[PDB]
């Protein structure tokens, strides 16, 4: 649309400078990749200084952020940023902000398998856990957002649909306590966690450090256990599915212990590196972290079937989410049933 | 006061954990510094791992800062922060900040004179210059915000002061359109400016690299004469002075030619580094420097003149706001008048 160019074209010359203040409009277009779209200099013009020649435009959404959320958001974007640990940021405004477009590709949920991959998916969450970043390290972001998510689900207006409320299918509020209990008597150190390390936002770069981590809305403080474990869980899940209701799980993907434990020892390895350890203690602290895995990995099926039970409040087509809420709560109890 | 101690802990062992986190209350106290304090870890405690022994709690005002302010003035504290050009952030809660507190003391009105130290100045402005930030490019802070503040104070109440108001008294409203055109005939590269290189934002290290800039308030894309005419200005101005009006001016304290000269030198050292130039290049740049900032000084005078008078309308007895902006206006037309 024409606005919406115009506006593209304003913010590009405005906050990029540099060779964008010679771009004339009709040499400009967004190109949809929504909310995200990419903006590229045109090839004729020559860079003036270290201002990007590809950029991603992100509008935020017409959606309710708080402004302390936003804050949090942007000032965690921005230092990921000069850690190398996500992509540039270029721009900060009330519409959205402009970020270093990555040559790239995702990858795809089959790969994460790959030996070579999920070695470097590893030592890449465990760089990410080495972040200190200026967030409350207090861990109440697992079971308090959880706890959130079911107080929104019980509040939810009635919308006609007649079946049983999946919070008393699955007796989810008394489960939450037997979660919590199980996981209190698992200890895993809180680290900064990206919480969301799925395929869909591991980008293998075209120039190469293979891999680079976006999307870090829910990014914080966080048992490592949750974090390792809901990159496990990820791996039984394809959202690319082309059909209702548009993903698919395969059970018999999640990792096997020899899978885990090759994730497992790159994670040490790296988040231990500085470290002067045996052989028998590097072998501990690889069998614990599996048994903390093992644990916190049930913290994923659960807490993204709540929020998946949200988003089909305000969905209706376009994506099963309340069947994805029934196949996350029944691998939780098949899996729960099988420590 | 028991309720500022309590929350003072409470952020700290929060945002900081490591050894905050065995820290007991009676053994923290803030020490004012109001709106900053001093927190300590007890001597008795190890540090755990990074986290900082020594910050500053720095709680923002009772007046209002939008929303889009807070996220610009946080993101730029944190990008600072990471290219080692301001202190660190271990903290960013709705209430405030805990920065790393800098082993230092504030450089004091004459020291500014020394020429080891104004070279250092020099070398630390040009690298602030040297940064590529997420704002605006577009150079309309300078007008933008002297227009804003003569909107203000035209907005303003009467409050029963009988004297002529100084925008009359001055004929600062035409005076601003003298400025702008004048200034207008000056090229003056568009860099990232600190926009307040006053001695007590200048930190003389403890554990040099020998100096810190704080407080980026002002800090903005603007013309890179104002920062260094602003600088050359605070010559002349000594805010620690004793008695009403609580500052004191020595206009022969500017600085001479081969003062102006000897910071320029190594200004244009740090900012013209990565580049071939022969010894008449370099003379010319700066020569064509000296008279860049000669203009935009005048701008110092005539910025801080208007923002002094806003200043003055919610003040009393404490600093004497409005004669402060009558000083600055006197030696905009003075100095004017010697270009
Ligand atoms: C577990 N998970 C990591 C939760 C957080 O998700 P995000 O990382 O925020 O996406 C992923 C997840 O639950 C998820 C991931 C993707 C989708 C999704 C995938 C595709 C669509 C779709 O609208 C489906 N379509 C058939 C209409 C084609 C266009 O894309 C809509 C939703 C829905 C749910
Ligand atoms: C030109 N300048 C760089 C403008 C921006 O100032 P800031 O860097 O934000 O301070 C500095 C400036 O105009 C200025 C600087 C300092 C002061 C100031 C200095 C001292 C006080 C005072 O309340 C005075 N006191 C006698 C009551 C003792 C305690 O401190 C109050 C105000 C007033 C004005
Ligand atoms: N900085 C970037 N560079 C290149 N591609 C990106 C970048 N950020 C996101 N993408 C692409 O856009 C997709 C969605 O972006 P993401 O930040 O994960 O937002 P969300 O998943 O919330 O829509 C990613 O899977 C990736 O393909
Ligand atoms: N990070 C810091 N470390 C040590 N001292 C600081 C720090 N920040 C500010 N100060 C001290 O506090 C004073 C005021 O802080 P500043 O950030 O300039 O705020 P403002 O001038 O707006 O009150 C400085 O002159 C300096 O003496
Ligand atoms: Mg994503
Ligand atoms: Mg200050």
């Amino acid at each position: 649309s024409r606005d919406a160019e115009r506006r593209a074209y304003q913010w590009c010359r405005e906050y990029l400078g540099g060779a964008w203040r010679r771009v004339q409009p009709e040499e400009l277009r967004v190109y949809p990749v929504n909310l995200l779209f990419r903006c590229s200099l045109p090839d004729h013009l020559p860079s003036v200084g270290e201002e990007p020649r590809e950029v991603l435009l992100r509008l935020y959404g017409a959606i309710l952020q708080g402004v302390d959320s936003l804050v949090l958001e942007s000032v965690m974007f921005a230092i990921l940023a000069e850690r190398s640990l996500g992509p540039q940021l270029y721009g900060v405004f009330p519409e959205g902000r402009l970020e270093q477009y990555i040559p790239s590709r995702p990858l795809k949920t089959q790969e994460l398998r790959e030996p070579v991959l999920s070695a470097a998916i590893a030592t890449k969450m465990a760089q990410f856990h080495g972040m200190e970043m200026p967030f409350t390290k207090e861990p109440h972001w697992l079971f308090g957002t959880m706890e959130r998510y079911l107080k929104q689900i019980q509040d939810l207006p009635p919308t006609g649909l007649p079946e049983m409320n999946l919070l008393e299918m699955y007796s989810l509020k008394d489960e939450m306590g037997n979660l919590r209990k199980l996981l209190e008597s698992t200890p895993s150190p809180v680290v900064f966690c990206h919480n969301d390390i799925q395929e869909g936002n591991i980008l293998l770069l075209s120039e190469p450090d293979s891999l680079m981590l976006v999307d870090f809305e829910y990014s914080s403080y966080n048992y490592r256990g949750f974090d390792i474990g809901n990159h496990f869980c990820e791996w039984v899940y394809d959202y690319t599915h082309e059909e209702w209701p548009f993903y698919k799980a395969r059970p018999t993907d999640y990792p096997t212990q020899e899978q885990q434990l090759h994730f497992i020892r790159h994670y040490l390895a790296e988040a231990k590196k500085g470290e002067t350890l045996s052989q028998e203690e590097q072998r501990k602290l690889e069998e614990d972290l599996l048994v903390e895995v093992s644990r916190y990995a049930l913290a994923s099926h659960f807490f993204w079937g709540l929020w998946s039970i949200l988003q089909a409040s305000m969905s209706t087509i376009e994506f099963g989410y309340l069947d994805y809420a029934q196949s996350r709560f029944q691998f939780y109890f098949q899996q729960k049933g099988q420590l």
